[PDB]
């Protein structure tokens, strides 16, 4: 499709989530580029509202899949660059393996020459000495598949994966993700095959900045045919 023609360049990304977690609001927003041909984003995400009251990494995942890196022989399968410009929704069931649980739905579409990922966030029943809400998870993201099915019923896809947030005292947070993807346009969309997205992702700080930010290098390519 036109879609994929629209992501051989660096394309600008905006995003911005609007929270609440156990009463708590808050607001983040990220800005940087995307070079889809080899699936590395870069983006410095900042809490508007102050201290954000949950740890970055659980944000990592709710904070745009058009940008990964489909080899040319699985092009068929990029469901979200078909889906461009006009867009799709992506809604994710985030549960914390003995603690409270994330909803969060998101419009990913181009505004102008930018991407813009704007999501609401809802979360409940986390637990006030969990490891998410008492801040013990570690400054940091590891790699997963992200496993994407077909779904012919909502003409979309469905995806699920399980982020592993270590936590400071050694042990692991598990978060079962459980995603939703549905086109925004009416145009014509690539249903994909199964397969999946091996995602890395780095955090880091930028030193000169004062408020409550999160710098992140991503790294997300297609395989699994």
């Amino acid at each position: 499709s036109k879609g994929e023609e629209l992501f051989t360049g660096v394309v600008p990304i905006l995003v911005e989530l609007d929270g609440d977690v156990n009463g708590h609001k808050f607001s983040v927003r990220g800005e940087g580029e995307g070079d889809a041909t080899n699936g590395k984003l870069t983006l410095k995400f900042i809490c508007t509202t102050g201290k954000l009251p949950v740890p970055w990494p659980t944000l990592v995942t709710t904070l745009v899949l058009c940008f990964s890196r489909y080899p040319d022989h699985m092009k068929r399968h990029d469901f979200f660059k078909s889906a461009m410009p006009e867009g799709y929704v992506q809604e994710r069931t985030i549960s914390f393996k003995d603690d409270g649980t994330y909803k969060t739905r998101a419009e990913v579409k181009f505004e102008g020459d930018t991407l813009v990922n704007r999501i609401e966030l809802k979360g409940i029943d986390f637990k006030e000495d969990g490891n998410i809400l008492g801040h013990k998870l570690e400054y940091n993201f590891n790699s997963h598949n992200v496993y994407i099915t077909a779904d012919k019923q909502k003409n979309g896809i469905k995806a699920y994966f399980k982020i592993r947030h270590n936590v400071e005292d050694g042990s692991v947070q598990l978060a079962d993700h459980y995603q939703q993807n549905t086109p925004i346009g009416d145009g014509p969309v690539l249903l994909p095959d199964n397969h999946y997205l091996s995602t890395q992702s780095v955090l880091s700080k930028d030193p000169n900045e004062k408020r409550d930010h999160m710098v992140l290098l991503e790294d997300v390519t297609a395989a699994g045919i």
